[PDB]
């Protein structure tokens, strides 16, 4: 048996959200609106001023004003809620990956007949067939794509499914998969309670995106064009974190709960989580290293810069990512490194990865899990 | 980097089923009463037809008259019943997986610390974190353990996670995946309506139950026991079966729609869906190979053994499993992988596929999607 020799590549990057955009600035006046809770003042002002303090500027929705008033239960903080939410999610999730797929498939040159197999990754929703077999069929992959459905998974389930697609390309001689992650936040969406402040976190945080991209080992000169290599790829649940992220979907949607230490599990592990990979290549200097780190909020992002020591640099395409479009959960980590190798191109620099060598793709979750990959970027 | 040389096997399997066992021929007494259908006389009898013609004898159900008398809404058609449904199920799947672990451990006989990895497969409930992590946390596994939680894949999912294992035991040197299905009827359970066949073959065939392995390449002489080695692992999306097994997680619970075609749609396929791995160790005969088929239903199980000319004690661990759990989603053809090598060192055979060399997993589920998997027997 022929194994590939190369480390599984990403050979492509492509993203899609939805064409409706919400300015954060005024996003409480609509929420507040849809919701029916303009009579609550004082929770508005708290919503506003998360929303000022999110580091978000603007986010990319399928739920509109219309949408909403057609399915008015949504709009419930916790009447049965779940049907219409799922109707929805179930065919956008898949739709909004379709575009990203198609803009990776095209990045990529190659024929969509060569995908072997798929990773998908959502928490928008779940279905009988799942989002990986509705992209397949909208993308016209062939019947025999050995898939990998992840459902449920939360804001690691980015750096997941390059740690699934990283053992089927280097197990599989000419494998090529599709990754793609979708979510549509018809589930999370929450009507403001003055006793739910983690809804309140939710609603100004969570935002609407799809990315794609291609992964294989061994690629082919002259034809596919190398982005980033995968070297390590592992995971950690936190000590002394459980319960930190809950997730539940119930008859009212997805019902999440955020302990108020979740930040601070996160930076105080973060250099200990790192353990293993940066010892794989000689600890290299955290300042020589890339970040493409999962935007959850701006407290993540601001905690591990100042626990590592971070230049102030090194986080910027992560929270690039957080102003255009939010937490976009899954498919986050992975607009963070279209945007790094994005301003790398942009740049002329001298690799993928802005100038830096090796580089870290971290997603962080419900555990409290923290899903790390080690990359090296591709000089340019 | 240094890669496995052999194929993933498997090293142990272990079993695991609630303690409440349901004769099949009194199961419509029990069943039209909890779900206060006694006046429903016309529905009992095609339900006492349906469970006479199942091939199931008796069921291990988790679900009881006491739990569905405390939870009444379970007992309901469409009423909003997935709360109670969940707050059962996201207890019991890793708890029953728990059990069928510790039986694969035992019998692999080497530390837990061992396990590098974990995939997981359950259709019973959704929950974050997931049964993966709910299971790592009830076995004290190492907080670094690799997850693959598979979600709503339904009655493929038992091939998909032998799949998965495949990849990540054969790409990573000293890797020991632990693999768990776990399947409870607490979201599938509904009460029986005139107006839905579909419930009722669901209420006949679905049962309780876990199975979980340890799978891993290169085994470690006198002290790892190979059982199966995986040679070649993929899927298909059968033609013209599109909306054939569709299910649905809504505010009742996991509705389910069963087009009257699909046993036509497996057998009708299965010779060219074989056809690939066939090919790949020189297209042996069908009764020359063993057979790990999921007992779907007993109609899916006779129109394969007829369509390929098998002899009828192929189809018998199959058979034998649906005769004593049902239909356990799964699990169900890990169950007939065990009782195969249960068979083969009680009648002390050859091998551990019952005598033969090669062997087919055979998974079927939504999409219609046909997972297989071709195994090499160990000689004994």
């Amino acid at each position: 048996v022929i194994k590939p020799d190369g480390p599984a590549t990403i050979l492509a990057i492509g993203t899609s959200n939805p064409t409706n955009i919400f300015e954060q600035s005024t996003y409480p006046d609509f929420f507040f609106d849809v919701t029916n809770c303009n009579d609550k003042t004082e929770l508005k002002k708290k919503f506003q001023r998360i929303c000022d303090k999110s580091g978000i500027k603007k986010r990319h929705f399928h739920l509109t004003d219309e949408i909403l008033r057609k399915n008015p239960s949504i709009c419930k903080f916790k009447e049965a809620s779940l049907d219409p939410r799922q109707d929805i999610a179930v065919l956008e999730v898949p739709k909004l990956a379709k575009e990203a797929a198609i803009s990776a498939i095209k990045q990529w040159g190659q024929p969509k007949s060569k995908i072997t197999h798929l990773v998908f990754a959502t928490t928008s929703g779940v279905d009988m067939p799942g989002a990986d077999f509705q992209l397949a069929k909208l993308l016209g992959l062939r019947p025999t794509v050995k898939r990998v459905m992840l459902y449920q998974q939360g804001c690691y389930a980015g750096a997941t499914v390059l740690r699934v697609a990283k053992d089927l390309a280097e197990n599989n001689k000419g494998a090529r998969v599709l990754v793609a992650c979708s979510e549509v936040t018809a589930v999370t969406f929450r009507a403001p309670s003055e006793t739910h402040l983690d809804g309140l976190v939710g609603s100004a945080l969570f935002g609407d995106g799809a990315a794609a991209l291609i992964v294989g080992s061994d690629p082919v000169p002259q034809e596919e064009k190398p982005l980033f290599e995968i070297h390590w790829a592992g995971e950690a649940v936190l000590p002394d974190s459980d319960g930190a992220i809950n997730g539940h979907l119930r008859e009212a949607g997805l019902i999440f709960h955020l302990l108020k230490d979740v930040p601070g599990l996160i930076s105080k592990n973060i250099d200990k989580v790192l353990a293993e990979p940066l010892e794989y290549v000689h600890f290299p200097s955290y300042n020589d290293m890339f970040w493409a780190v999962h935007p959850g909020g701006p407290a993540i992002l601001d905690q591990i810069e100042a626990k590592l020591g971070l230049s102030t640099d090194k986080m910027q395409a992560s929270r690039d990512v957080l102003a255009s479009y939010g937490n976009m959960s899954s498919a986050s980590v992975l607009f963070v490194l279209d945007q790094i190798r994005k301003n790398s191109e942009e740049l002329h620099l001298p690799t993928t990865g802005e100038g830096f060598e090796w580089g870290f793709v971290i997603g962080f979750g419900p555990g409290l899990t923290v899903e790390t990959l080690l990359l090296r970027s591709i000089n340019i």
